[PDB]
């Protein structure tokens, strides 16, 4: 009756609500990630691929994974000691989620434009707007809901900023500082927040004509679901790899602790390829 529709239709917009939020944190990313080292590429144009792989938890039984493929195409413009690339790129996602409240599947699509600056001094900026799109599909677990179907989208902005100090030749320390902003909206409209203040590590070993950069991060994260607060802190192992003039391959592994919602795992690699005309 009523009083059962009334809990019901709270509970169906408390889910839809984190679904959403869901979707958007989903896809919050950062430089190294999506484009790993763009530091002294002899190219003018470039190809990248991206996969991520990864699974979080939250409070109220919440478990999730999801798989993000990524691709994107550049060109890179030296003007002073500054190296612009400036490109687009398309985005899916597939992720699967579930709650004490819910159970369910959403499948994304997206793209966008980005603009990453790194100066020879060391400072770098990365900025990036995306459009994303998910269709969701669930079944929830109250009040006859049974099966529910629902798209959602999203605008995303993202400025990055870090610089480079090194320590030795061969090391270095890395701060960095993100802010992501976003406007959701689903069949709500919030705008969502998620701040990252953090440093990265490295070392660096190199032949004749190959390097290896291992690298360990620590980073202090907030979100905020409008601009309902959570923060944690993230810990990650990645390298990044140069083969000869063309080729670049990086890999990153993360978890999080102390969150509401953590990352319990996630695999993030990427290969670019970059061109002389």
């Amino acid at each position: 009756g009523t009083m059962a529709r009334n809990d019901g239709q709270g509970k169906a917009a408390a889910t839809f609500m984190h679904i959403s939020y869901n979707n958007f944190i989903t896809e919050v990313d950062n430089l190294n990630k999506r484009m790993g080292d763009l530091r002294d590429i002899n190219g003018e144009a470039g190809t990248w691929v991206r996969l991520l792989n990864g699974s979080g938890s939250a409070d109220g039984g919440f478990t999730d994974h999801y798989t993000l493929l990524q691709m994107g195409a550049d060109r890179k413009h030296e003007l002073g000691s500054m190296d612009l690339f400036t490109g687009v790129m398309a985005t899916y996602t597939d992720t699967d989620a579930s709650a004490d409240l819910y159970s369910g599947k959403t499948k994304s699509w997206g793209g966008g434009f980005y603009a990453s600056g790194l100066f020879r001094s060391g400072a770098y900026f990365d900025v990036i707007a995306k459009y994303i799109h998910n269709e969701n599909k669930y079944d929830l677990n109250f009040a006859g809901a049974g099966k529910q179907n629902f798209r959602s989208h999203s605008l995303y902005a993202g400025a990055e900023v870090g610089y480079r100090y090194h320590l030795t030749d061969t090391t270095f320390v890395e701060p960095q500082a993100e802010l992501v902003w976003g406007r959701l909206q689903g069949q709500n409209s919030v705008n969502p927040l998620v701040g990252r203040t953090g440093v990265v590590s490295g070392k660096t070993f190199s032949g004749k004509d190959w390097s290896l950069t291992a690298r360990a991060g620590l980073h202090y994260e907030f979100d905020l679901t409008d601009s309902r607060k959570d923060s944690r802190m993230l810990y990650g192992v990645g390298l990044n790899a140069r083969f000869g003039d063309n080729t670049r391959l990086g890999l990153e592994v993360e978890r999080s602790a102390f969150g509401k919602y953590n990352t319990d795992d996630a695999i993030n690699a990427n290969i670019r390829y970059s061109f002389l005309e």
